[PDB]
């Protein structure tokens, strides 16, 4: 079906064992000095060997690091690669409460390496930031955010980007040899997980065609919370939920009843018989969320959350993005979804659906902050599944008709790269397929691969797309 054809899935496939020799030239290891204690960090430093140069990235000071890096580069001459262990800094930045320190520091490292003219490829290491292989547990959604940023650094600075590697919980000599082997030569891969069974690499595939009933989706009932519910996609989702028998929709946004279109939306929904509550509630405000949940009826408990809150504006290239900009992009995604997770972890929800983006699937130049924010959502859904809780993450492509991409400027950008505008009914029908399957993660996007693949891969290859036959054909 056409709706099937919108759905894609990230998978992890086995790739080659790397060679046995460590890099010939010198590595530069980058450590977050207040977050250098984790076992995997010590194991990686041990694996890189004592000739590896160490740079402690203190605080968040681009200009200072640029100067310190420039000095290292003059002394040592060309490095073979830069190996970042900054991801281990999960604590929130003191000045930017939605930004994990390691994410902030990774952005500033990519900036400062450019400033100082270090050209060695940057590798960003994580531990538990992806779910790769069977029964794999994504233990750190925070580090998962950093894959969204990385993929964009690979699009904006392909010539000085190495890639991303997730380490296993215990980095034994085999795992260590896979790491140092990859640093010597990564066989055209750049999104990698090292596991007990071997090295895996990230792949995009067409999803399995829809099987009704397979995931045992319960009938829509009770109260359903749609954050950003007065927005473009949120309002169409609310409508669909109303058509499918929700008793009570709770729609939130910062503007609430003052949102553009809110009265027309309420009236459309109420015609269907549904009880409607529209609340002004910043999704990153934990106290406000708790007050909202405490208000719910005895006879209309929360059954589902659809997290549609989000902004994409005021992003910037990796070279330019500020921490203040990053914070504002993370807020409705990382901070809000964390709250939603924590305050609903006990409620035994039927659905907990996070609205992500293709920006986090493959990356989009100009949108590092948004890619990171959405990559957190994808990672949080996997994490929640490991806890035995329901979750999904839907990475939308471009929507037609309502929502963000109904600015000519942004719409014009996306469709020219081959990420075409979906009809809302098609997008929603594909989401219903995903929910009926009870899939954890999907991209739902209308693609022209003949446009997208050759453009996306102009500056470096994408192993990611080798498992999409239309992309392979477009490159032939
Ligand atoms: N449209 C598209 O093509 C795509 C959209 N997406 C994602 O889908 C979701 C919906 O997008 P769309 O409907 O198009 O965009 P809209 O701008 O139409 O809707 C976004 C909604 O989120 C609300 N919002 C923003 N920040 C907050 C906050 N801090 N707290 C609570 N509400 C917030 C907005 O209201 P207010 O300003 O009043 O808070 C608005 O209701 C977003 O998360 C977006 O990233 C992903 C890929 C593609």
């Amino acid at each position: 079906s056409h709706m099937d054809a919108l759905r894609y899935h990230i998978e992890w496939n086995r790739v080659a064992e790397p060679g046995t020799a460590r890099p010939a030239g010198r590595l530069l290891a980058v450590i977050s000095p207040d977050h250098a204690g984790a076992p995997w960090v010590t194991a990686v430093l041990d694996a890189l060997g004592p000739d590896t140069v160490r740079f402690e990235a203190k605080g968040t000071d681009r200009a200072a690091w640029a100067a310190q890096l420039a000095q290292l580069r003059e002394d040592e001459g060309e490095f073979h690669a830069v190996v970042s262990l900054l991801a281990a800094a999960e604590a929130l930045h003191t000045d930017h409460g939605s930004v994990p320190l390691g994410l902030a520091q990774t952005l500033l490292l990519a900036q400062a390496l450019g400033d100082a003219g270090l050209t060695a490829p940057l590798w960003c290491l994580t531990r538990g930031g992806v779910a790769a292989g069977r029964g794999d547990v994504l233990s750190s959604p925070v580090q998962g955010a950093l894959w969204g940023l990385g993929r964009v650094i690979g699009l904006e600075h392909p010539d000085r980007w190495g890639g991303l590697i997730d380490l296993p919980e215990t980095v034994d000599t085999r795992a260590a040899a896979r790491l140092t082997g990859l640093l010597a030569d990564a066989g055209g891969e750049d999104q990698l997980a090292i596991r007990g069974s071997g090295v895996l690499a990230r792949r995009l595939a067409h999803a399995a065609p829809a099987v009704p009933g397979s995931g045992k989706r319960p009938p829509v009932h009770g109260s359903v919370l749609v954050t950003g519910g007065t927005g473009g996609i949120g309002g169409r989702v609310a409508r669909r939920l109303a058509e499918q028998g929700a008793a009570h929709l709770v729609l939130t946004s910062r503007r609430g009843a003052d949102a553009p279109g809110a009265a027309e939306l309420r009236a459309e929904l109420e015609q269907l018989g549904v009880r409607v509550t529209i609340a002004a509630c910043d999704a990153a405000d934990r106290e406000a969320l708790a007050a909202l949940l405490a208000e719910l009826p005895e006879d209309a408990p929360l059954t589902a959350v659809f997290h549609s809150a989000g902004v994409a504006h005021d992003d910037a290239p990796v070279a330019d993005l500020t921490l203040g900009q990053l914070d504002a992009l993370m807020r409705a995604k990382l901070t809000a979804a964390r709250h939603l997770h924590e305050l609903t972890a006990d409620l035994d929800l039927d659905a907990f659906v996070l609205f992500s983006s293709t920006a986090a699937v493959w990356g989009s130049g100009g949108h590092p902050g948004y890619a990171a924010a959405n990559a957190y959502l994808d990672a949080l859904a996997e994490h929640r599944r490991s806890l035995g809780l329901t979750a999904s993450s839907v990475a939308w492509g471009t929507w037609g008709e309502v929502g963000m991409a109904t600015d000519p400027e942004v719409h014009d950008r996306l469709v020219r790269q081959g990420v075409l505008a979906m009809e809302p009914e098609h997008a929603l029908g594909a989401l219903d397929q995903m929910l009926e399957n009870d899939d954890t993660a999907a991209a739902i996007t209308l693609m022209d691969w003949e446009m997208f693949a050759p453009a996306f891969t102009a500056n470096r290859p994408s192993a990611l797309l080798s498992t999409v036959p239309e992309a392979v054909s477009a490159l032939s």
